[PDB]
């Protein structure tokens, strides 16, 4: 595996900035990557013939229908191995290529209600980090047609709940049909700040359409309350739109309605392990022809196409909120249509958006800090409206300009 390379969106070879891992580069290799919108170059880390690690910078090319709050873009890179690199042979290329995409999802819980200056909302009602890894479990890289299988590893980590009524967070893995998914592994975990993982529930390699794992009687070590908490992770691979993943139990994370969870100054719990949902989806083996190409594309497009990661939240009563331009689940579809029907403030042609192009959710770089309770998002991020109002043309790195006193970091 010493010849395989790692590609990052940052000079720092941080795990968060990894775009594609364990890549075989025989002569040259062109890859489509999902990169930060402002990103113009990528960094290939490689093993040298002396045993050290080196970095080579690569320029990005454009890949070729309006602005929709994307902090990412599609780009292309042509990798080439420098002459001092570990040269590939079957002795040094034993590794699976994997795509990587991570970010932080920030939701407002009030849909269909919003301030006219929608960015005056605090956007911390549900704050969760996600991490997606799609591994190509193939015997050899760079094939015309391929056997083996794909794997998907998703983590959903609850960072904060700045609302009284949010109950669920989830994602639709759009296009990831049941025909493509053989097994589901689903885990509820407490994610410690220094790499320690505590399992709350787990079901391994299930062939079920619906895998439900739950722990309805857990507490953090040295917890601030004696009352037990609960978490329910449901993986439904059999929905028409793709795999539907939900993490229920968000209401049990706070201690009271005034403070809520990880949002109120003086009440944030320092270094608190994060509630984590972890899902491993193992692709069907032995699928062939056109359908096999369709399967590999379905796993790949979840990382490549940002629009396939249909994140959402639920609030008490079952109301489902998605980001602008993202569809309700098939189950909520009828309710969504009945709800929006008489509302003059909502755009009838765009999902979950007011008539002035608002959103109730944003997907940001994973390190982006959320706002303190009732602090307007545009005050926590002074360059946000510049990016919004220029429709992503200016201040593409607006998320890097946060105001310390208006934002939280406890991890
Ligand atoms: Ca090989
Ligand atoms: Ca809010
Ligand atoms: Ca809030
Ligand atoms: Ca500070």
């Amino acid at each position: 595996a010493s010849t395989l390379v790692n590609v990052y969106s940052d000079k720092s070879g941080s795990e968060a900035s990894l775009l594609v891992g364990d890549v075989l580069v025989k002569d040259s290799r062109t890859l489509t990557l999902n990169v930060p919108a402002a990103c113009e170059k990528v960094y290939m880390k490689y093993n040298t013939v002396s045993g050290t690690e080196a970095t080579k910078e690569f320029a990005l090319s454009p890949v070729s229908t309006g602005f929709n709050f994307e902090t990412n873009r599609l780009a292309s890179v042509t990798l080439a191995l420098p002459e001092d690199a570990v040269q590939p042979t079957n002795e040094t290329d034993q590794g699976y290529l994997f795509y990587h995409n991570t970010g932080v999802v920030m939701f407002e819980d009030g849909w269909p209600i919003q301030l006219d200056s929608w960015y005056d909302e605090d956007f911390n009602d549900v704050v969760f980090e996600y991490d997606l890894k799609v591994t190509e479990c193939h015997s050899q890289q760079m094939m015309e047609t391929v056997g083996g299988k794909e794997e998907l590893l998703l983590t959903l980590d609850v960072r904060a709940v700045g609302g009284i009524y949010p109950t669920v967070l989830g994602v639709v893995l759009d296009g990831l049909k049941s025909e493509y998914v053989d097994r589901i592994t689903a885990s509820l975990i407490l994610k410690g700040g220094q790499g320690t993982m505590t399992d709350l529930a787990k079901e391994e390699l299930s062939t079920k359409n619906i895998v439900k794992v739950e722990n309805k009687n857990w507490n953090w070590s040295n917890d601030t309350r004696k009352e037990p908490r609960f978490a329910i992770l449901t993986v439904d691979k059999a929905q028409a739109e793709g795999t539907v993943i939900t993490l229920d139990g968000l209401t049990s994370l706070m201690d009271n309605n005034q403070d809520m969870f990880q949002v109120t100054q003086g009440k944030v719990r320092e270094g608190l392990p994060m509630l984590r949902a972890e899902v491993r989806l193992i692709g069907k083996e032995g699928l062939t022809g056109a359908e096999r190409d369709a399967q590999l594309a379905a796993f790949r497009e979840l990382i490549l196409d940002t629009n396939r990661q249909n994140f959402f939240i639920k609030v008490n009563g079952g109301k489902e909120i998605h980001m602008r331009g993202y569809a309700p689940t098939s189950a909520y579809k009828a309710e969504y249509e009945a709800l929006v029907a008489g509302d003059t403030t909502l755009d009838a042609n765009v999902y979950y958006s007011n008539t002035k192009g608002s959103t109730w959710g944003v997907k940001l770089p994973v390190g982006t800090r959320h706002a303190y309770e009732r602090v307007p998002f545009r005050e926590a991020y002074p360059d946000f409206t510049k990016w919004v109002d220029s429709k992503g043309v200016s201040n593409q790195k607006w998320y890097e300009n946060f105001v310390d006193e208006k934002t939280i970091r406890y991890w």
